């Protein structure tokens, strides 16, 4: 159904990643041990558009899905366009439980 994704737990301090797919590890160049328990903002850097970061922050605040594009960086500092989709995940009682974040490398590396 999906390839690059992480799951965060917003009920833990600073909404840490608690699950990452094998593909996300490949995309970002980080190991599972290097990722788990951190907020995904570590992928950001100098050319990340702060207006877009604000949009994601607001979408998380409002618990709404969003589909944006933003500059991210791999472990080794390789800049890429992240085509990013956020989706809140609620339990049957309607209470927020997780966020799923889906990433795609929107850059051509010919
Ligand atoms: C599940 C999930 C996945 C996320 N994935 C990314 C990502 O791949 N790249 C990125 O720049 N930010 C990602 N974020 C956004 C940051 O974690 C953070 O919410 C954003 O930078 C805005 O909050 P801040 O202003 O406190 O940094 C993700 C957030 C969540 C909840």
């Amino acid at each position: 159904i999906e390839k690059n994704f992480v799951i965060s737990d917003p009920r833990l301090p600073d909404n840490p990643i608690i699950f990452a797919s094998d593909s996300f590890l490949e995309l970002t160049e980080y190991s599972r041990e290097e990722i788990l328990g951190r907020n995904c903002r570590f992928l950001q850097g100098p050319e990340t558009d702060q207006a877009t970061v604000q949009k994601i922050r607001d979408a998380i605040r409002d618990q709404r899905e969003i589909t944006v594009q933003l500059i991210n960086y791999t472990k080794s500092g390789k800049k890429f366009w992240n085509l990013f989709h956020l989706q809140p995940m609620r339990d049957q009682k309607g209470e927020l439980q997780y966020f799923i974040g889906v990433q795609l490398d929107g850059s051509d590396h010919v």
